[PDB]
């Protein structure tokens, strides 16, 4: 039995709420223990394929604890990696695009992009892969900064070595798709490509399949025989096929 | 994207011991608000149908803790229904059976029985219903008590009135089948089918389907042919039968 009709999900956004506190208050002591690990983990977890969960934590102030987290514990690359991954998450949501357009924001992640472990990187790059994909009218911060960081996210792509285990799991491909289409832009591309490639080499089972039966194919083929594109973007998507 | 495979349990698992412990906090501050009330809503939701999360309530002091919110606020019946609740969905699970065969448990839940609102009452019932349906072997508690319990549990049943509104929500009608096989033992009878009387009643578009889908009328139709029957039992059993038969 459960209290309601219709009440699971307000449940959820409570559990948000609450795990959001904790996070402030480990914030304000300073404290980087294991439950906030844990929380940030569980808020990075509940907010995968979940814009409800996503539009829930920038309605509660989301965005700006998290990048006070990262200013508090600027030494802490675990602390890191979930707050990106989760900011991942929301940079995947289309309506949520315009909360991501602030400049402490941006200008922070950028920072990021160009750390050299591929574990903190890799989801900078993730989110900035997916607001430029939008890009043109939507960006509506520095244009100089979109047309800079489109380089950034190409050239820090190309030195990430690979990964030791799996840094991310992934429930679906399709948020990946409409980045695979945008030549203008090859960055974008390369880093979905370079994301789709890591995942599939350390766990094929789960994750070739997957890419094939969401369509994946069709998109890579497609890269593929659109020959005016982006060298290492083509590289990467012609060894993922040959792969399958 | 998310941490890494299979790690969802972990997580609502870690879920499961913040919310306790912002009920202790709670609790501790006699601070009976919102966040306690969504506190206790979810973990009541976080039950449902869930022997994990039933299992990790209880190897986390749950119990413990719930008694200690039942004696804080003994005239707050919104937290005393949704204590009760989860308690509820915790008496489903066969496994945990043992864990509840606490005496001190089991006398707030039958002191409960006795709550003069109906939303409150309703909870204990189920949770003694469902207890006395694991059989008098199962029962590592007095014998004098157990029986005393089907008496006022059959007894409390029906004093209650129509509830103004639903008082509880279901998936499944599938943890009351097993109720209406116990002829022994009529009040777990009666709570069973009561239930399901009062959610038909309230809500036949959502429950009347659901009821007949999972095979809930061959269940009545036993009670209804089966002539040694508790008469209370067998009369929420045919005007639920009418009501279903539309």
């Amino acid at each position: 039995g459960y209290i309601n009709v219709g009440a699971q999900l307000g449940t959820e956004l409570f559990i948000v709420r609450q795990l959001l506190q904790i996070v402030k208050q480990k914030t304000n002591q300073n404290s980087v223990d294991t439950t906030l690990k844990f929380t940030l983990s569980a808020l990075w977890n509940l907010t995968d394929e979940s814009p409800t969960t996503c539009r829930h934590f920038i309605e509660n102030q989301g965005l700006e604890l998290f990048m006070r987290v990262l200013e508090s514990f600027p030494t802490e690359s675990s602390i890191q990696q979930k707050v990106l991954g989760l900011l991942n998450n929301i940079a995947e949501v289309q309506e949520l695009h315009s909360e991501l357009m602030w400049k402490d924001f941006i200008d922070h992640i950028s920072s990021l992009l160009h750390s050299v472990e591929v574990e903190v990187s890799y989801f900078a790059a993730g989110i900035i892969a997916h607001l430029i994909s939008r890009g043109e009218q939507a960006w509506t911060l520095s244009r100089s900064q979109r047309n800079s960081l489109l380089d950034d996210l190409h050239s820090a792509i190309l030195k990430w070595p690979t990964p030791e285990c799996e840094m991310v799991a992934y429930r679906s491909f399709n948020p990946f798709f409409p980045l695979l289409g945008c030549f203008t832009t090859p960055g974008v591309q390369l880093w979905a490509v370079w994301a789709m490639q890591h995942v599939c080499s350390k766990n094929p089972s789960r994750y070739c399949s997957m890419l094939i039966e969401e369509g994946g194919l069709q998109h890579l083929y497609n890269i593929k025989d659109h020959e005016h594109t982006d060298p290492h973007v083509q590289q990467i998507a012609v060894a993922i096929l040959d792969s399958l």
